[PDB]
């Protein structure tokens, strides 16, 4: 319901994000793609982030 | 008996009560509940951030709702 | 099986509890109500605690 | 092959073997297993506390069972 | 698919292992038995380790 | 739309790209992806270790794949 539109906006507008993980680690980058289980976050490389380990997805600026 | 989550969150959303959301890592988020579904809560501060419910430990109202 | 009777006793007898979360945070208060997914714990306000984030529910004194 | 959890916990319960339960936050609980079901273990020390299995990492007997 | 053969080898060859838990605790011992949900790890006693709390199972030496 | 995990991990495995796997406890593992299924990844360094996906937060390639 809410997840896809929220991520799709950030993706299509190529907005930089902060992804806070359940281990307290903050990841930064661009949302490259996503599905039901993972987000591909691009910085220097494309890394695969499991949604089950994500606490919050924060836009760097109002979207 | 069933079912407490939606009425609780809807009340906070409709009355615009500021909340603290404690995450499973111990990080505290603050803001107002903009919207929510079965999996996520949209929490508004300066930006609207998407919080996964699986990562939430407790939702604490800053003051009584209703 | 065990969960509802255990919580219902603490609720109906209005016994103060300590709820330890998976993040190590200890919450204190009265069990106001509960369902399959959440417990409402009352102190100054009613806060909603997700069971998935609860490690243990400890009565403050023998029940 | 299936299924180890119930016989393990029942043995500790019936022989009244003191256990240490390590939680996913690293907190160690100690006591005797009073009862359990599919979701929780009731652990008795001075009080009976309800421990969620989803929050348990390991159950360590203080001494050999049987 | 991969889990059972991997653990069964360590068990049948009685290879000592390190089991890292999601709480950062490292457990050491021999794999005594296992099923879909738990591993019994033997050191001084047999302890029951929930798979849901395991991050990695590391053989102490090449297997 | 569906489905990203297998092609991502298979690419790293086939090109033998060294990866860093960050676990939910914040521990970083390093090695090459030897194999994987729906539940685990076999990560090779000096030894082959079995990593549970439920305990993984992010898989970070050490360099671009393809």
């Amino acid at each position: 319901s809410l997840q896809d539109p929220f991520l799709n906006a950030l993706r299509r507008e190529r907005v930089p994000v902060s992804i806070y993980l359940v281990n307290g680690i903050k990841l930064q980058g661009q949302i490259e793609s996503f599905d039901q289980w993972v987000i591909l976050l691009k910085n220097t490389v494309s890394q695969m982030v499991y949604k089950h380990a994500i606490s919050t997805v924060v836009p760097s600026r109002p979207v």
